[PDB]
């Protein structure tokens, strides 16, 4: 079982430290259950964003060995484009050994260059994986370093210490009553159906369901921008001068919960949870369209999963959801 410590940066992104190559060189990676693949900068990339975070050097690695593979990624903020490469990666206190990963080589954009985070090491299907790299846990499952073929995800709220990914393993001192099992509806992303969405009982969006990923490299409670802006306006939200949902602080105590039904279980989150405090309060929620085969998806982000330990489990594509202790 393999603990990975994760740094909670401003309740936005929650990212740990890797080491690749040997010796080590070492990375802080989001922990991304949203995409597949595994990269960092390295010296061959000449992108500003390159150039202030960590490079991975492969002349100075014993157990490099490279590949003319070539990798390109988008996602919902930025975008790199690079090279594959194997070696060692030790992730969680595991010797990952024989693990493909991308060496960037462009990172445009503004984004990457202010995030404190080096690259990305994605903990989602294979199938969803750019040029076929296989994502790192399944490497790990591959060559039997975990037993069991699950990892569980406890990200902590107020900026607070314990936010940890736990590889091979799950731990009830993090949650509360029993793990509740939401089958996997497409597999690609951690993909699940949800039966609606509430508030004081009424039904505010996804009538009739919609699918939606839990995604823990995504800050906010995403989903369709027109859907998005009538719960925009059911809590009380709306554009500032500046391009910010502004809800007003007062409305803490006032509103109730928006609730989330999933597999026909009830999932509140409070506004405590859904309202961004720091003086000034914003919408945890933000419109993005995500077009898929199977449907216009939401992101169930950090905003959600900080109020529910949640488990990621291959053995039989699962996702278990339990209230945070
Ligand atoms: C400044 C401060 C307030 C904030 N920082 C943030 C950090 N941001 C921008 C995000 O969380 N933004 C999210 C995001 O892209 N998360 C990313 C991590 C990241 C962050 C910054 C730079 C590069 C990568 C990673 C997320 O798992 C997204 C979710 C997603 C999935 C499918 C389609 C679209 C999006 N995953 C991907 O984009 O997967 C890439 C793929 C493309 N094709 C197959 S996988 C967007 C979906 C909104 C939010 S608020």
């Amino acid at each position: 079982i393999g603990d990975e410590p994760l740094e909670n940066y401003l309740d936005t992104e929650y990212f740990g430290t890797i080491g690749i190559g040997t010796p080590a060189q070492d990375f802080t990676v989001i922990f991304d259950t949203g995409s597949s693949n595994l990269w960092v900068p390295s010296v061959y990339c000449s992108s500003l964003a390159c150039s202030d975070h960590n490079q991975f050097n492969p002349d100075d690695s014993s157990t490099f060995e490279a590949t003319s593979q070539e990798l390109s990624i988008t996602y919902g903020t930025g975008s790199m484009t690079g090279i594959l490469g194997y070696d060692t990666v030790q992730v969680g206190g595991i010797s990952d050994t024989n693990q493909i990963f991308g060496l960037s080589e462009t990172e445009p954009g503004s984004f990457l260059y202010y995030a404190p985070f080096d690259g990305i090491l994605g903990l989602a299907y294979p199938s969803i994986s750019a040029s076929g790299a296989t994502p790192v846990f399944d490497n790990l499952w591959d060559q039997g370093l975990v037993s069991q073929d699950l990892f569980s995800v406890y990200l902590s709220s107020n900026d607070d210490s314990g936010s940890v990914v736990l590889l091979g393993g799950i731990d009830s001192s993090y949650y509360t009553g029993s793990l509740n099992w939401v089958p996997v509806s497409v597999e690609g992303y951690w993909q699940i159906t949800l039966d609606s969405i509430t508030m004081d009982g009424e039904t505010i969006a996804c009538s009739g369901g919609c699918q939606a990923i839990v995604d823990t490299g995504t800050s906010l409670l995403t989903g369709p921008t027109s859907a998005i802006a009538n719960i925009q306006s059911d809590i009380g939200a709306s554009e500032n001068s500046d391009g910010e949902m502004v809800i007003s602080c007062s409305s803490i105590d006032s509103l109730p919960d928006i609730v989330f039904t999933i597999n026909g279980v009830q999932y509140p989150l409070s506004p405590s949870a859904y309202i961004l405090q720091d003086d000034s309060c914003t919408s945890g929620f933000e419109g993005m369209d995500v077009p898929t085969s199977s449907g216009e998806l939401w992101i169930l982000g950090d905003v959600f999963i900080r109020q529910y330990y949640t488990v990621f489990d291959r053995a039989n594509n699962k996702v278990g959801l339990a209230p945070v202790a």
